[PDB]
């Protein structure tokens, strides 16, 4: 329970990691789908293949114990794209809502789904984008019985600021009193929903999208290559780095280290004193994280 | 200007970083000022010693150009800590706001600063917190002359949220309308304050304490060390990391890339598939990243 091998944790069963998770967590992941055009010039020679590995990777973080997975899938500049890009996009934000296999995967799964950020005003004030409003409220409601799972859809969910102001004026006037934090996640992601315990994105080390639900124990991961081509040993390895390693117990206890423990820690520090995480180089127009 | 090389970044006088950095960027840059203990019982063999370090770091930020720093300083864990923790504390911050070293350091770099957080509420409802507040309050006012750069200090700044829902009541009822996001991040920060461009952070890969002030384009950094390690060499790196390679101008056309490129780009992933960062181990209770 409390002792497994990263490398037993790497041979365990399936279901057998998904009960270490039930009870360790993490209970809330971000997992933004990313880097899908490049994946898509990579492996595929669109809206169609971007969904199966969007369907793949959702199916495994559920499979493997996480009760919520928080999925920005469009922020700001999509708007500054040309008119056949939004159209595209329109298309796939309304497949989440009505493609036959996903539907099912949500049924299948006991998913119910969510969608959070400014889409609501910041969608095109066009008939395809009043469908696909409706398409997420229908869905949110329709998936409402599930309850293994939770999906939350990210779509222009960079800054909720504005957000928080109106829904709390609004709140304040009905109630008399101001919404508690719990309101406030409650009012912007349509129901509770506790601080992500980690965030997994790729190349640049950057996180976005997942307005009030970031910590310090939010644990970032950023793989070498984009979201879709997450693979199940990356996976494990990094819910092992989070469930074991990134808050380890007993804390460290300086004062009864030996004078050579100190000094052995004070190397591994002075040794390379420049050393960085997060600093790059660039090939072909693409930042690749060095070191 | 645009096309400066490393080397040359790396072997340019102090004065010319700093141009640099006033026209390119980071504008804002968040510093915590973390690791103080374990630095201490490494380097230092404290209240006092903490402070000097945060003075040369400072020093260091503001005079390669940054125009505003936020360095989160105490967090939740704080009232977790022994009594007498609490106190060494709330005399740190008080040494923030009454030492005079670092005042001349205000006076000298003409810096604005600022406390940002829910210390209002959240600080011991003692007298010597009460102290502090007061502090807090009159050193803000005191150095609003100075405009060269801006200085925000987190005290219990995790979560804004609660923070935000009572600033917007509030300012309904008295101007008749919900403010804007710039109102609300003045109403929190005390003023105006862009998007960070840039976190650095050390250890493990967590992000914290800059509410409101996050998107995709504030740059992640990791020192393998502690904050007042940080060196010369480490901070032009990440500096020339973010203003040259992080956004990479013009951006890729795979379509006019050839084959063969395409080729060796898709090597550059799936020759190492399983590879991420964010993933360690421990030694003495202690996170070191991997890779």
């Amino acid at each position: 329970m409390n002792l497994v091998s990263e490398k037993e944790f790497l041979d365990l069963p399936l279901v057998s990691v998904a009960e270490i998770v039930r009870c360790r967590g993490p209970k809330v992941s971000v997992f933004p789908f990313d880097g899908t055009r490049r994946w898509f010039h990579l492996e595929c020679n669109y809206q169609q293949a971007a969904l199966r590995q969007s369907i793949r990777i959702l199916k495994m973080l559920f499979e493997h114990g996480i009760e919520t997975v928080i999925s920005p899938i469009f922020s700001d500049d999509l708007l500054d794209r040309g008119d056949r890009y939004i159209v595209q996009a329109l298309e796939g934000m309304a497949l989440l809502a009505n493609d036959e296999e996903i539907l099912s995967f949500y049924k299948e799964h006991e998913v119910h789904v969510l969608f959070y950020g400014d889409y609501k005003k910041r969608l095109p004030s066009t008939a395809q984008g009043a469908a696909v409003v409706k398409s997420f409220d229908d869905l949110t409601i329709s998936t409402s019985s599930n309850t293994e799972h939770r999906l939350c859809f990210g779509v222009f969910g960079n800054d909720a600021a504005e957000s928080v102001a109106q829904f709390s004026i609004s709140w304040n006037e009905t109630h008399g009193k101001p919404p508690t934090r719990r309101e406030i996640i409650e009012g912007y992601y349509g129901e509770y929903v506790d601080k992500a315990d980690m965030f997994i994105g790729f190349g640049r080390f950057s996180t976005f999208d997942f307005p009030l639900l970031s910590s310090g124990k939010t644990s970032l991961y950023f793989t070498v290559a984009p979201s879709y081509y997450m693979t199940e040993t990356t996976l494990r390895r990094i819910l092992y780095d989070h469930i074991y390693l990134r808050h380890f117990r007993p804390k460290p206890d300086y004062s009864a280290m030996s004078a050579d423990q100190l000094n052995v820690l004070r190397n591994r520090y002075r040794a390379q004193p420049d050393r960085v995480f997060g600093v790059g180089c660039v090939h072909d127009g693409i930042w690749f994280a060095e070191g």
